[PDB]
Parts: structure tokens; C-alpha cells; sequence
């Protein structure tokens, strides 16, 4: 909780990137090329090493356990917004690291990389973490309709998101 | 309104493409490259020329007049969704072609490249638009917060959306 | 037809081929890759073209009007088969050219290329095209089921075949 | 449950290799044919980015290769691919086979979204044809002399299912 | 409202060219010196897509150019620019200065959406520096011996102005 | 063997190669490359790695003993024919195992290419190798006159042929 | 005398394949199948500097063309290359035919220093075979089913001559 | 110290160089890309090896313990001036080290590079490294308004220069 | 010049350059490249085109007749030295116009590229230009023995230079 | 004889190259490349173009007609020595422009490039061509048996040299 | 004398062949590049690994104890001729092998690569050396003056050849 | 007769940088100023056929690096080359640079067949320009303020020695 940190993607952490892919089964993308394999997923990430629409951050324990995964993509540098997700690691699951990964995720894109807007997508049919993302301070601007084939269906997501001047002042 | 046709873009279109960018007078991208001459437009559609992420057409009459532009862009053939927009000529606006070439967008969506659901942004500072698109049978799914910096300033836009099941049966 | 000619496929000749694309209006492919545009069809040719996994050829009247496109995709040299298909520019349609062009498409696959097999789809719900293939010695060998998206629903296919020695021995 | 379907590796293709020099036909990466493992090897990676063949191998809970799980011809358009299925002859007779054909129907309906999967069955071997029948397959071709092996032209039966009746059928 | 600001483009390099042998000092292009036309040529084809420099041009109704407006050192996370404006000989003195960086300000902080730009001005151009404050530009800086400028290093002001100011001040 | 088997020439049977023509001491072609050194035989390997047009294997016993290598060249997929030579290993010659070695060779050419002529050249001064051919089905149909220079003169080599009707029907 | 011998060109691609569509089997550039003018012209340029096919073409006088004498499978350490010549339709029955041989024959042992010169003849064309065997050439092999040629496999004659021959024959 | 000695960066002290970024925690950049990565870090190093427009090195104690980075950038060769900056590994911060690196760099600086001018930013909230600075001779010359996103909030810093001439002098 | 104007080298003016190369008739370097022909230089035009190490300029007059050309080669930014050289067309020689052009080249090399020191070679067999330089304020630093070989022996040539500091007060 | 002069080979000048060799209807080299083509010769002069181990010039008389070709080929510039041949074009032969070019290609050789020596081969055959090099200072050093393939039989040539030394002393 | 072969050079014999230049002295060449250094030698032998203009041999005894090289150079297959040498070890001369070197060379000059002709250089101040290729058939066609730069001075070789007609026949 | 000159190879290019850091100005490769071994190794890797600067390794008997011999600006029409020699600081004072010095107009004037070598060396230090005028060099230019070194423009002597001197003085 305080213990956690936040450190740039590496090329070693692209194992614990496919190992997260494995257990979500459902599809990955790379700068929007839908990958399966830790071949294609480690030659995508060689590819765009230099592309910055999108950024990502592992979450370490003071032990260097691998906690999760900080994603940001879409990331526009004009309008100042990106969407973002996180993974937690089944095992660290139901620990209460989430909200931490979320404030390091916001600190991350607020206080550094200077955005507007983050915003994130969250399942319908997840009231729960919805509810999480709000007490962290995201509010709804979305329903968005059969967005997303999951799971051998449409599903609905609520789009959520905060605002730089919300976070910061 | 039967006399307009669309066909894909080419590069004697770009022209009329960059005329477009310069009355509208924001930032335009090809593929998420911002620009904003003629030369780029150009280096960018060779350079993405193969890629099927984003599909633009122009619309004509029967004189080969140039109407508009449908443009298709974060297009994803699993989820089978697309954002979309069209831009009229600001001559040939308010002549009652924007139902047109909405129609024509939708029918390329749905009965060509088989896609699941399109969506669009539209300024909520543009209610009439807001309700054209509603007559043409898209519904409002968001109302994004700050999404866009247009003339200096953040501006709200709904989200709008419309499926494929609702357009065919 | 009598003077129906085939001749190899140029650049010069993209310009028919993208227009009998439009006329058609369904997504059309060069070596696999969907494309839309003339420009994107004429890198596709520029890129493929010293790929034989696919020939394609036009057919001219005797003075050089354009009636159409053979095309043979799917081509396999060790199981000696491939897929055809044939365009007629809309002008040209039911003056009874197809017969002919058929058996010059038959003709080049069976005489010169040395092809066991060559198949087609023929949709259907176009029962008279399916019949014309019959006439031409074509046998129904499936009815593939939802098989293509084309003007917003799946639809059905003939695949229809004709062999080498049936061909070689009329 | 025991059995899971994961994306093909590069250390993979020795296994895919021994599969292909025991069935002892010509095979294909990408319409390539090839066959060496070099060759084999250098396929992969030149076609590692294309989405119109997918692969994958299924393993048992102490990671044994027991066969192999391939998508090609995958079109997003009309929503359809060619799908085979190879156990290595070590685990053929196992009654492996449905639970394969379940993962790779799953892959390609649940994840993949794809509308319609079909694949070749030689005539000749018609306990596999009943076996895709009783995995809600249907035949949709007899296709005559598609196909030069061991010595002759055989035909095989094109089998087809559709996304709706897969997931849906029980509804 | 006769003066029009449009992207810069291949055709423009000449007058570009031409701005810089009247002005005599050394010109660079993304960092890179250069003299000749045949070099800026270049230059211009290699960062074409490089979004850290902007160019544009100022053009009356007849299409005359009037003068050249550039953004360098663009970063897209402090959000700060450099720029200059360059008015041809020929067109100097007949009040265009001032219009042409309204509309500078204009596209940095309403459509690049940039927080503050700058700019560099010779202490030795009082006149230029007092434009530049009727603007809405303050001196941040007066840099010693910042620049050899015909044959010996001379002193610039750096001057600044912020979005917030621009956009809100009347409000 | 019974338990000869044939497998794909891979990157690590190049050294055999390589000892094959040391050992034959004639100039050896990689797709129509003169070579003489291993160096040059692996880089030319990973050029034509894609080329269809010629195809090798290796010929191994049940503890994997290199016995020999098996080659297609000038391969035709129209025509449907190849070139093919052997080369067994100095220290299995003469065991018995050339005529299942050219069994196997015909088996892959005739039964999974589908080619349907294979030809070969012997030279006209080893006699004892024409005939062994001919007992395995080979029909002399040319003696090219001075066709090689072979070891300091100008030989001629019988080309013999086998037809894929009469592999298949034996 | 008449009749001149000159390296093909770009110019001369034309030509050739209007040679091809005539003749009507299928086409080759160093063992790549060709059937369109474009795919020739990308060949002949990605080829421009192999020696192990020479092309010729032979013209009149007036530059009328006549037709072409083609060398391929040249080796340089055997010394030997397979020929072949055609005539244009309309040249063909003029007697043109004994003259391009000797042309073609001149520049392999005079020129390229080569040892032996090797041709196909159709078995069912015995005219050609007969003039070949005038010109000095000799059947070396009755090659069975050889070539798919108009929908059935054909014999093709193989036939030779030897520099020593062509040169010191007269001796 | 005495024995702080300065050396070219090399490949090998990537790592060194990323442990600094991450303990400052603000974007870093390399030839104006910014990255995050040791990754990005060794492939910019590599892409720009022979870009003379910026120039680092390390400075080491007796026993080669790295004590901190010397970095000059926005390198001009006609003007003669660059922009230098420095980071000392945290553990090594306030030891008194600072002074003798900034001397070290303008040493370089000015009698092997031969520039006219250096200047530096420093946070206008860091009054005692603003303090320091001046101690060793640099100037202000700037008071650059909102010129840094840092942690959160538009900073000020303080442009100071020092030229060659007083250096050489003092 | 009054109207002698000094322009960058252009690909327009190479023309001009090879007829100056033709007129002198010793070897001339591109980049320390010899070359002859128009091509060559073309294409060692287009290949340096980026290098900063020679810089080249043509003098006109006020009706855009060519006069010469000045070039500074082995540019050294640290060290801030160049050599200069000079070529008036044939037609021009003699009409007054070298002392112009060297004040030119002087100028841009002193008030623009800020160099320290210019020097140039002088064939010690043309004492006339060497006065010539004298009067201009370049001084002979050097005489250098045997240095070129020049119409079939070895030459002589004065070094002389001028510094910045004695143009810039004079 | 002094209204001939010598110029750089350049590309439009590939034609003449090209006729010079039709004419002599023997193998032509380009940096050891046998062509018979003007495509490939052009190919060649563009691949070997920075090459200095072979040089070509052209003699012009005063109203630029192409009188002939002098070329070094097998440049060695450690030994200091070339091969060279020259050509005139049969129009021009017999005019007495052969010393002409000789003396040309040698004050080149030995007063621009700084050779040491310039050998070249003449056929035995040709007796007159051996006196006219002997002439003009060349020495017979050998008499290469069987050296060359022309015209269906084996030749001999002369190998000619004359040293620098000898040239300007 | 029996037990001496001829193999290929491989990558592995360029140090040999490196160790050898040392030993000499002169300034050695690849495909007309000089070269000094290993690592340049490394380099063009592979960059040159597909020319045929020249080709090189080690010669082993039984125990595979490098013993020389021979060398073809200038390789034209249109003449039928070539350039040679042999370089023998220091530690391996004066055993008598030179004779049996030479004999592999012509060997595989004349029974392999069928070529018409292979001449050599021997210094004129070795004349050992000539009356040894003399013995083996070489005959004198050349005395050529001041050809190469060695030691200092411009030195005088025999140029010596012999044909296949006579080794063979 | 102990100290032998070899090829520099890429493992010595440590020691070549140790020679460098030791001497403390900045140095060059092909005109390329480096610093790093890193740039060094690239430079080296980059010019390997580039024959206008040519290097060399000084060792003694057991292998010991004493120094690098380099020669620059080699120009093969003029034939002439700038020297230099850089001796390890401890090997300094023992009376090896005579020995290099020979070596290094050995190879200039027997291998390469060079007409003319110089030099430059620091007026500041009159015990070199000795040492070279006693191995035959001589003066040929003063040059005034030609290098910024330690801070200040030093004037440096050119000294050379020609072909015929070297090779001939003793006749
Ligand atoms: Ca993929
Ligand atoms: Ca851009
Ligand atoms: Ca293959
Ligand atoms: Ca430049
Ligand atoms: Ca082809
Ligand atoms: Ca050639
Ligand atoms: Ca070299
Ligand atoms: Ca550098």
C-alpha cells in the first residue's frame, strides 16, 4: 500500500504481460495487433519501442513480486486524454491493492505525463468494480451498448473517467 | 438523394480531403498521425495504404461533384465496431444530403464489410445534429466530459450509436 | 464470338478491373488482401506480381473492347486444381459471350497449365447461372451453407467442378 | 479439463515438424509449402504478424504436446476459416479428439467471433466424418478428386458449423 | 482578416529559401544546419512527419506570401514552443506583425493546445521588444552572449506568454 | 533396409554434404551456384530456403547413420518433371541399399508431388549403374554426346526416365 | 548479310512478348513463369546482369524485327547452353531460319567460347528436325512425354553440336 | 576528491543511468525522445551514437563507484553554447561532491570542446542549489515563468550561465 | 564589383563546377572523393549533401553570370579552423574581382560560421598570388615541400592563414 | 592533332561506348562484368560510378564528333600501374588521330593520375599496331601465347609497357 | 607427395592465410581490395563468399597440418584463363612439397574448372623459383619490367604459363 | 628488433581508447570525433574498407602493447599521408620511439610506396621536434594557433621526410 511500486515495462516482464493474457482468455492487443503468442507479443514490443501512444507499468511488492499491470493507451497529446486499464495478478487478487494501483495510475498520468482526461472501460456486468472506480473518483459518462464481444456474447461497458483539475485540486 | 454515389477515396481526392481539413479548421490525422498540409496527407495514405483500420469514401452526384467524405477509423474486425463521421463541403451544406450519405455510410457498414455496431461523436454544442443523427436511428450511449479541446476550450460530445441488427431487421 | 481473345492481365487493364468492381459492389480481393480503392489494387498488383498462386486475364473482341475478366485464384501445383471465376462488364451481359469465355478460361487451365481440377462458387440464389455451368459440363459438388456476407446476409453457394479428362475427351 | 489450448511457440515447431513427417503429406504455412524444419522455422517468423492462419497446440496438466489445433484461410469479412485438428499418433485413441475440436470451436466462436468453421474430411476415412457429425458438424460437400495423396485423387467431405448452433443450440 | 495562415508546403521552400539569404544569418532545419535550397529540400522530405517543429505561411486574398511562421522545440508534455516570425522585406512595415502572431497564438493555444510559447528577440531591436510586449509578451530572460550574430555574440531577450493569458485575459 | 528412412535435408546435414563432394571431387551446384566450400554451401542453403524448384533429403538406417542424400532439381510443376540424382556415402556403397534408396525417391516424387516423369543421367562409362537402373524400371532415352567435363575430358551420360503410369501400376 | 544480330534490350520486350502470345505455351525468364508484358519487363530487369541466359534479337536492313535467338542453361565450366530460335509469323517461309542459326552459332563458339550447343525439336515437327539436321546438329535423345504441350504430353528431339565441329568441320 | 574522474558513458552504464531516472521520477528524455525503459534507453543510445549534439559521462571515485552523470545538451557548434546538467546518485548527494563535478564539466567544456558558453536550469524552488551554483560562478540570466510540468504543476527555474572567458581566467 | 553576391552551391551549379575542373586540369575531390565526370560529382553532390565538413558557395554578379567559386573543406568545429580555396571562371580572371570574393568568403567564414582561422594553399610557383594573399592580410605560415604532385611533378605550395581576430579589427 | 581533346566518360556517352563495341564484335567488360547489352552497360556505369580501378574518356575534336575511347582498366595504386587500350571509332581511322590519342592517354597516366606505368596488349597479328606503340615509346616485355579467345581460335598478343620515367625524362 | 590434399578455404583458415601475409610482408589483396588486418580479411571473405573471379585452396597433409595455399585469381571463363600462386608455410618449405603443390593446382585447374590456361609472376631475382616452375612445364612468356613495388624498389617478374593441351594431352 | 608492428584488429580498440583517455584531447576516427569505446567500436566497424587511414600495433616480444602507429589523410595521387605515433605512458622513456618511427616509414615507403610523410607536433614541446628532426624529419611550416588544446590555441610544427630521403640517404 505503500510498499508498491510502479517501474516501466521491460522486455523481462513480457512473460508476466502473456502469463496476465492467459488467465484473462480473452483477446490481447499490441498498438492494436491482436496477439496470442509471447513470440508475436515480444516482437510487437520490439516494433514500437518508440511509439509513445501507448505506455505501460508493472507493480512491484518491495520484494519485486509481480503485482499487476498499468496500461495506458489511445494516449492523445493534443486533447490530452488517454484510456487505461489495470490487471492484478490472479494470486494478488482481493488483497486491496487495487485502489493503490489506481492512484499510481493517476498520479503516473497527472503528474507526469501532464493529461486531461483518463478514462477507462469497466463490465456492466462488474457493479462491483464499478463501484471501486467511483470511490476512487471516476464517474460514468457511458453506457456503452454491446460494445465488446466477450465470452460468446455482446456485452455492455460503463465508460468512466476523471479529470486532471478533479485529481490534482 | 438517389444521384449521389460513393466511392473509395484515391489520391486525386487528398485535394479536396486537405480543402475539407482547412475550413474546419482543427486538428485532422491519418491513422493517429496528426497533420496538417497537403505533403503529409499525402506520405501518410501511401504509407497506410494496406492498412483496413480506417476506410474513407467520397461522396459525388452525378456530375462528379465532390459532397463529401464517410470516414470510418478505429475499425475492429472481432468486435465488429467502427467509429465513423462525414464532413459535407460547407457549399453543399444544408441541401438535405447529410441523411444521404449517413444512409450510404450505414449500408457500406452493414451489407459490405459487415460490421456489428458503429458509433460517432457529435458536439453537444450541435444539438441539430444531435437530433438528425437520433431521426436516422442512432441513440445516445455517452455524454463524454471534456473529451475534445475545440476552440480553446474542452467541449462535451454525445457518443451516438447503431447497430447492425437494428439497421438490417 | 469466334474473335474472343484472352491475353495476360497489364497494368493498363486496372482501370476495367476496378470499374467492374465498383459496378458489383461486393468487397473484392487481390491475393488475398480486401482493397477498395484503384490505388490500393494497383500496389497489390505491383507487390504480387511474381506470385503464380494467381493468374488472371482479360477477354477482347476484335477490336479491343473490353468484355471481361478470367480469373484463377487458389492455384495448386501439386494437387493441380484451382478456383475461377469470371467478370462480365455490365454492357456485355447477356449477349452470350459467357459460353465462350468459359471454355478459353477451360482451355488455358487444361491445355497449357496443366490443371487436374478447377472449381467454382456460383450463388445460389442464381439458379440460371448455376444452370449455364451445367450446360458447360460443371457438376454440383457442394451447397456451401452461409458461406459469403454479401449485400447484408450470409448466402449460399454452389461449388461447382470440372475435371481434365472430362474436358480433354468432349 | 485436464486438456489446454495454448498459442503456438517457436519452440513448438520440432513437435510440429514430427507431426507433419509422420502423416507423410506435402504441408503448408501460409500456401508455402515446406518440408524442413529450416524451413518450417523461417516461416514462422516471416508470418508471424499475419491473422489469417492461427495456431495452437493442446497439452495435458504435465505439459505433454498432444496435438495440434490450426485455423486457416480466416477471413474477417465473411467471418469464416478452415480448421484442422492433429493428435500426435503417441495419443490418438485416447478420445482426446472432441475435447480438441470443443477448445478450437470455443477459440474460434467465443474469442474470434467468427460466423461459420468448416474442414476436410477424407471420404475415405469415415469414422472421423461420423465423429465431426456427433461434434454438430454437417456435411456441405463431397468434393470429387480434390486432392492428390498417397498416389491417387481422393475426395473428402466438407463439413461445416455455424457460431449460432454452437452457442446457441441449447438454448 | 485578408491575411490567412496555411500549413507550409514543398512548393514554399523557395520563398523559405529566399527569407533566409535576404536575412543572412545561419538557418536550421530540425536542428540541422543548412544553406542551400537543395539541403532544405531534404531536410523537409526526411521530418515530414516529425509534429516537434511546425511551419507556416502568411498569405494575403491575391495569394502574395507574406511571411513565414515556425514553431520549434515542441514538447508535447511541459506543452512549450519556440517561435518566430519571419515577414518578407518587401512586405515589412505595413502592420502585418501583429496579425501574423495573433494568429501564431491563435493555432498554439487553440488548436495545439499548448500551455506557453516563446520566443528569442535581439536587445539590440528595441522596437521588436516593445512590439512583442504590445502583444501580451514578457520578458522572462535577457541571455548574455547567446548568439554570434554578425561577428560578434550578442545579447536576446526571451520573452513568454501562457495560454491562460491569451485565451482568458478578457474574461 | 526396411528401416531406411527419408527426411528433409536440414542446416545440420550440410557438413555430410559437404563430405559427400569432397569425396566425388566433381563441382558441385546449389541451385545452378558452383561450390566448393562448406561456407559457401550454407549461405547458399539459406538463400534458396523458399525455392521450390529444387528439393533434398538425406537417406538414414534405424541409428541414424547418413547413408545418402536424394535430390530433385529442375523441377517443372507445369510439366510436371524433374532431374534427380543420388549420392551414397563412400563406406555404404556397394551394400545393397541403391535400389531402395531409388525406390524411395520415386515414392515421394510419384506419391506426394505428383510429378509424372523423373529422369536422370548416368555416365555411359559405368555401365553397371545404366543397368542397375534399368532393373529398377529406368528407360534410356538420350546418350548426350560430351555433354560433362569430368575429370579432365568430356564424357557422355545416358538420360534415363521413369514415367509416373508405370511407377504407380508396377 | 542482311540480317544483323544484337543484344535484346528494353525497347525489344515488346517484341518477345508478342512472340509469346502467338505461340501460345507458356513462357520463362531464368525459370520464372511469365505471361504478362509487365511481369517480363520486372524480370528482365531483376535479371540484367546473369550470364546464364543471353537473349539476341535479329533484325533486317530496315530494323524490321525478325526474331530472336535465345541461349539458356548456360554453364561455364561445362561449356554448354540449350538454344532456341523464333521467327516472327510474318518472316516465317522466307528462308531466315538457316542465316539465324548460323548467327546463333557464330557468337556461342566464337564468342562465348562454348563447347556444345543443344536444342528440343518436336518430335511431330520432323521439317524442323530435318533443317537442324542441316545445319550440322544431331540427335542425341527422343525424349518421352517431355512437355504438356496443347493439352497432351509430347516427344521433343534433343539435338547437338560441338564447337569443333562448327569450327574445323570445313578443315 | 581529487580522484573524481569523468569518462565517456558507455553502453554498460545504461543502468546506472536508468536507476538515476527513476529515483528524480520525472520524464526523461535522450536526443528529445522521452522514455521510460532501459529498453528505450539502450536503443535511443544505440540510434544516436554518432549525434555529437549531445555528449554525457560518468564521474567515478578511486574505487569506480559511480557517483554521478555529466550531461551536455542542445550542443551548437556555431554559437559555441550548450545546456549542461547534472545528477548525483542519491546515496552520494550532499557528500560535497557537486563542486568538483561541475568544475570537471566545465573543464571539458572549455578546453576541449572549446564552447563560449554553458547554461543550465535549476528548480527556482531550490534556492540553495541556485546559491551553489552562483558560488561556482554561474549567473542569472533568466527567470523562466511555468517553463516545466514537474510533479503535478508548472515550475519556474533560473537560467545561469558562465562563459569561457571567465572560466579560463578565474 | 559592389554586386559581386556570394549563393550556397547549388545542383544547378555543378554544370559550372565540372567546367571549372575541365578548365584547371588537375584532379578534383568531392568529400575527398577524386572524381572526373559530371556524374560522379552529381552524385557526390547528392551523397554529402548533409556533411557539414565543406562548404560551398558561388559568386555572381548583379546580370547572374557566374564568376567563381569558394569552397572551405576539412571544416573543424572544435578547433574552428577551415581551408579556403578560390576558382574565378577563365573568362573573369584578371578583372579585379579575387580580392572581393576573398573578402566574401572571409566574411561569411569570421561573421557567420564564426571560425577562428582560415589558411589556403598557394603554389610557391605563383608568386603573384601569393602577393596577392599577402595584400588581402593572410600571412605565410608554411612552405610546404613536395605536397602535390601537378602536371607531372611535385609541388611546392605556401601555407597562409589569417585569423579572425585580424580580420574582424582591421 | 591539337583540335582533339579529352574528356571524362559520362553517361550520354554510353551510346558511343555501346557502337564501338558492336562494331568490334568481340566480349566487352565493365568492371570484369561481360555485357552485350546497352541496358546492362548503363547498369554497370551506374553500380561502378565511386570505382577509381577503371577510368574512361572520351577524344572530342572541335565540333564535338566522337573520334574514340581511351580507357585504364587494372589500376593499382600502390604499384602505380594500369592497362590501356584505346579505340577510335572506324569513321576516324587511318586519319592519323592514333598518336594523337596515345600521347593523350599517357600525359593523363603520368601527369594527372601519377602512374608509374602503362602496359597494354596488341595482337600479334596486327604488326603495324606493334610499330606504332614501339613508335611511340612502348617496349615489348612479353609475347602472351594463346592469350585470348577472338574470332574462334586462340591468339597471341604483345604486352607493350613505357614507364613514367621514360615519359617525362 | 601422396599424402598432401587440396580442400576448399573455409572461414576458419583465415588466420592461416592472415599468418601467411605477416610472414611475407607485401601487401596482400582480396578480390583487388587491399587488406591488413584480420578483421577486414574476415570481412571480404564473406562479402565475396558467391564470387567466382577467384577461388582458394589450403593444402593439408594426413594429420591436417596446414601447408599452403593456392590461389586463383583473375578468373575469366569466357578466355579460359587464370592467374595463380602458391604460398607454402615457412616452417613447410624447402620439404619438398612445392612440386606436389603445384601438380594439385594444375590439377584442379585443368580436370575441374576446365580451364585453357594458368600463368603466374616469379620475381626475376629468384630464379630457383623459375627453373622449379620450368620443370614443371611452365614456360616463359614475359620479362615484365618494374611491375611491382617490393621492398623498396620496382622489380623486374617472369610471367610464366602453360596450357591444358599440354598437361592434360 | 624485439618491437614488431601488426594490424589494428577490433580487440585492440581497448587499448587504443586507453590511449586516448590517458592523453586527454578529443580524438577522432575518419574524421568522426568519438569518445566512448562504444562510438570507437562502431566508427571502427563502419570504415574497415576505408583505406585513407590505416593503423598499427606496436608489440614487444611477449605481446606487451607499446604503442599505435596511425597514418591519415592517405591520398594515392599525391601520394602522401599524415603520421602520427602514440607511445603507452609506461612505456614511455625507454627508448622505443625511434624504433616506431622506423617502422612506421617502412611500412609508408616499402609497403605502401607513399612519396611524402609529416607530422604536426607541439612547438611546446621542442624535445619531439629534436627527436624527429634526428629520425630525418624536417620543418616545413610554423602554424600559428592551429589547435585548441588544454584550453588555449597552440602553434604546432609540420615537419616531413621524403621516399627518396628514407630509402636512398645512404647511397
Ligand atoms: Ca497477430
Ligand atoms: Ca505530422
Ligand atoms: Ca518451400
Ligand atoms: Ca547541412
Ligand atoms: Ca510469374
Ligand atoms: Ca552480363
Ligand atoms: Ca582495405
Ligand atoms: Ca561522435
Amino acid at each position: 500500500n505503500s510498499q508498491l511500486t510502479l517501474r516501466a515495462l521491460e522486455r523481462g516482464d513480457l512473460r508476466f504481460i502473456h502469463n496476465l493474457n492467459n488467465n484473462r482468455n480473452i483477446m490481447s492487443y499490441w498498438f492494436e495487433e491482436p496477439y496470442e503468442s509471447f513470440d508475436e507479443l515480444e516482437e510487437l514490443y520490439n516494433k514500437h519501442i518508440h511509439d509513445n501512444a501507448e505506455r505501460r507499468f508493472v507493480v512491484e511488492d518491495a520484494q519485486k513480486n509481480l503485482i499487476g499491470l498499468v496500461e495506458l493507451i489511445e494516449i492523445n497529446y493534443i486533447h490530452r486524454s488517454a484510456e487505461f486499464q489495470i490487471i492484478i495478478a490472479p494470486e494478488h487478487q482481493g488483497k486491496g491493492f487495487a485502489r493503490t494501483l489506481i492512484n499510481r495510475a493517476l498520479d503516473y498520468s497527472f503528474t507526469i505525463l501532464n493529461l486531461h482526461k483518463i478514462y477507462l472501460h469497466v463490465a456492466v456486468e462488474n457493479p462491483k468494480a464499478v463501484h471501486l472506480y467511483e470511490e476512487c473518483g471516476f464517474v460514468e459518462e457511458g453506457h456503452l451498448v454491446e460494445e465488446f464481444f466477450i465470452n460468446g456474447r455482446y456485452q455492455d461497458v460503463k465508460r468512466m473517467y476523471i479529470l486532471q483539475s478533479k485529481y490534482l485540486n
